[PDB]
């Protein structure tokens, strides 16, 4: 399979397999090409997504089932939001870039959210930017097809930090809240340059939110206690001020990320309604500095 194509170089170790950055003979396009590593049933939720295109949703051009091995072939991008980040550590980023990056983000959701399609594993990994102040989203789809692994294929732990409470305390059930909890979480990330709930174990991660929003109840998040994984004996944190988590954010972005984090998630605000927040009254698309 890899003979149909130059493999430029490995790109890295995803959630599922090797990435590849790759020339298609036909096309003349340099591509990303992800191995899967181990399902008719998945191939078919996989292949539907070839048609969920949008502008902030990093295009899923083919899926190929060959050798009983699963590759997809994706729109390559060159740098990730983690190592954009990571790079700006000393400086940040302009607050009109972190603005414009939010609002793109969650024309994305809204987007894939109309279609009733869910990320579910949203991390500023999957996040990718390009030289024009473009930002996608990566992977979309995948979890409902392939589940989110303890572990990727290179026993590397899969990230926690993301996760929305609903997910931690057991719920079957995912909606479309789970991927704004996500990004309010890498919103806060962009503001501070620290991870807002860096927790290294499920419960780890699960006392973070806790310490920061406060303990659920049922006054804030009716039938939390009813919940799989919910324990009487979790310790009762009372909820922090925004403006000690994520200053200098602004009070529009405060508000707006307060909402992004409500913990019952038929109160989480959608992205239709957060492109709409006072926050986006001013948005534009700046031109980051990448070095490639
Ligand atoms: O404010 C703070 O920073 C901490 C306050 C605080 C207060 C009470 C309990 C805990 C806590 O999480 N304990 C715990 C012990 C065993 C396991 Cl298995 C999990 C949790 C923490
Ligand atoms: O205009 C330029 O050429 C670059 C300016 C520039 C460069 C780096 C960082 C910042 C900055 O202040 N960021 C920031 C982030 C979050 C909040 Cl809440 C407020 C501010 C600004």
């Amino acid at each position: 399979f890899m003979e149909n194509f130059q493999k430029v170089e490995k790109i890295g170790e995803g959630t599922y397999g090797v990435v590849y950055k790759a020339r298609n003979k036909l096309t003349g396009e340099v591509v990303a090409l992800k191995k899967i590593r181990l399902p008719s049933t998945a191939i078919r939720e996989i292949s539907l997504l070839k048609e969920l295109n949008h502008p902030n949703i990093v295009k899923l051009l083919d899926v190929i089932h060959t050798e009983n091995k699963l590759y997809l072939v994706f729109e390559f991008l060159h740098q990730d939001l983690k190592k954009f980040m990571d790079a700006s550590a000393l400086t940040g980023i302009p607050l009109p870039l972190i603005k414009s990056y939010l609002f793109q983000l969650l024309q994305g959701l809204a987007f894939c959210h109309s279609h009733r399609v869910l990320h579910r594993d949203l991390k500023p990994q999957n996040l990718l930017i390009n030289t024009e102040g473009a930002i996608k989203l990566a992977d979309f789809g995948l979890a409902r097809a392939f589940g989110v692994p303890v572990r990727t294929y290179t026993h590397e732990v899969v990230t926690l930090w993301y996760r929305a409470p609903e997910i931690l305390l057991g719920c079957k059930y995912y909606s479309t809240a789970v991927d704004i909890w996500s990004l309010g979480c890498i919103f806060a990330e962009m503001v501070t340059r620290r991870a807002l709930f860096p927790g290294d174990s499920e419960i780890d991660q699960l006392f973070r939110i806790f310490r920061t929003l406060g303990t659920p109840d049922e006054v804030v998040w009716p039938g939390v206690t009813s919940m799989p994984d919910y324990k009487p004996s979790f310790p009762k944190w009372a909820r922090q001020d925004f403006s000690k988590v994520v200053p200098p954010l602004d009070e529009d972005g405060r508000s707006l990320l307060s909402q992004m984090l409500h913990y019952d998630p038929n109160k989480r605000i959608s992205a239709k309604a957060a492109l709409a927040h006072p926050f986006f009254q001013d948005v534009t698309k700046p031109v980051p500095h990448l070095r490639l």
